[PDB]
């Protein structure tokens, strides 16, 4: 029969992760049990959620398998061997789904993809929907087990992912840096997100000890597997190619949906700013604004580089649309949508007609002139002032951008600001 196999929590900051770990039980399952319909799924969940940290990605595949029970036996052995369990930072969940029975778990997988969950609740709907499970230690892979398997994808992008022979891990990745950004230049936006020309660093390639070489982010097979060729790196041994949620803004919820706002939530919201850019510390830019939920605190992190410079240019009455998560009561920006500039009248005086300087005033009530000249005015002139900011969208740079933050290349609206 077919079934959804679902993976997560099998990842420590040492040498693993979800995927491969999937990969690998993927290979198992072709030699033993049966085959692969489709591709894999690499749903990203909640991403300000605690013990996350690297990224919040949970993993399933949909096989044909004639027991059930001997799938989870192989997906078990695969888990046993391959992870980390020595860590108290993983505890590996899996999950095995009717094909038909997925559909239910539609609910479950957005609250895991939007908000917080209790172990609690995916035990509770295990025991409803009598779903074969595996918990190693702490459930907690559970929950994003089932979600990887639950989330229904509207948008979706993709993700091949690429991993190193396993003597190297642990060790740098020798690649070729120039044969990355060809590649972007030939192939964009086939494959976005893979490279910060404005920063001149590559994207696609963790610092991180894990298996992955490189995961290249697209929209068709054909674009990825035209980058893959055409990229230069030290070789690879495993390949995957996932369809993911990545750059979909899946995880935004907006102002129209609730009541408050919480932390440990991301926002899509309309408004207009009270508090002016104000600079912090370590290299941020603050400001508050006003909304249906009252004043609330937005920010740009240093990380974010550039896009500072376009918040920066933020002034008092000016109408905006915010994207990001809510953590310690401010959000954290992803994107921004200038809406409605707002317009400044000011009275200055009137300029000379000879010299071009500005007139200073003569008296009381004695009007304006200038001294080197013999000219004069009475009046003051009123303009509005032009700064430097055109309405529109603005998003971080690439180096900046979260797993789930839908970049402006792929929202087909006007004004983007795509910085290259
Ligand atoms: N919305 C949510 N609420 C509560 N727990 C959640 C949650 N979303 C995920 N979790 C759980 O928290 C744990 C996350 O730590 P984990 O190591 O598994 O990274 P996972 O997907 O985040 C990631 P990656 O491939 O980079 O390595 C998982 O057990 C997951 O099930
Ligand atoms: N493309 N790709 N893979 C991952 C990615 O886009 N990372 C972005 C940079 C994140 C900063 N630590
Ligand atoms: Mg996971
Ligand atoms: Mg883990
Ligand atoms: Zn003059």
């Amino acid at each position: 029969m077919r079934v959804w196999v679902g993976i997560d929590d099998t990842d420590s900051s040492r040498g693993m992760c979800t995927t491969y770990l999937a990969v690998l039980a993927m290979e198992r399952v072709e030699r033993e049990l049966g085959k692969v319909i489709g591709f894999p799924r690499l749903i990203r969940l909640n991403p300000t959620i605690p013990y996350k940290t690297r990224g919040n990605g949970a993993v399933s595949f949909l096989v044909e398998v004639d027991d059930v029970g001997e799938l989870v036996d192989v997906v078990n052995e695969v888990i046993i061997e391959h992870a980390m369990l020595d860590d108290e930072k993983t505890n590996p969940g899996a999950v095995f789904v009717d094909e038909e029975l997925a559909v239910k778990l539609k609910p479950f997988a957005d609250k895991a993809i939007k908000d917080v969950l209790q172990i609690d609740e995916a035990l509770f709907v295990i025991g409803k929907y009598f779903i074969p499970h595996l918990r190693h230690k702490k459930g907690r892979g559970l929950i994003g087990a089932l979600a990887a398997v639950g989330a229904e994808l509207e948008d979706f992008t993709l993700e091949l992912i690429a991993y190193r022979y396993p003597e190297r891990f642990g060790t740098e990745r020798e690649y070729d840096e120039e044969s990355f950004f060809d590649m972007d230049y030939e192939l964009y936006p086939q494959t976005f997100d893979n490279v910060d020309w404005c920063n001149d660093v590559v994207v696609c390639i963790p610092n991180t000890p894990c298996p992955v070489l490189y995961g290249i982010r697209g929209e068709s097979v054909e674009a990825l597997y035209k980058a893959m060729e055409s990229v230069k790196t030290e070789p690879v041994d495993r390949r995957m190619i996932f369809v993911t949620n990545h750059a979909t803004d899946m995880h935004l919820i907006g102002e129209e949906e609730v009541h408050r706002l919480e932390n440990y939530r991301s926002y899509r919201l309309r408004g207009r700013v009270t508090l002016e850019p104000y600079d912090i510390e370590g290299g941020h830019v603050f400001f508050e604004i006003d909304t249906k939920f009252g004043s609330v605190k937005c920010a740009a992190f240093e990380p974010t580089k550039q896009f500072r410079n376009v918040i920066r240019l933020l002034r008092k009455g000016d109408v905006v649309e915010v994207y990001g998560s809510m953590k310690k009561d401010t959000i954290n920006l992803e994107k921004i949508q200038i809406v409605e500039l707002a317009e400044i009248w000011v009275e200055k005086n009137p300029i000379c007609p000879s010299c071009g300087r500005r007139m200073e005033s003569a008296g009381r009530g004695q009007g304006f002139r200038c001294k080197k000249c013999r000219t004069k005015a009475d009046e003051k002139l009123r303009e509005k002032v032009e700064r430097e900011l055109q309405p529109g969208f603005y998003e971080v740079p690439p180096s900046a951008r979260r797993h789930l933050s839908k970049p402006l290349i792929r929202m087909n609206v006007e004004g983007r600001h795509i910085f290259r």
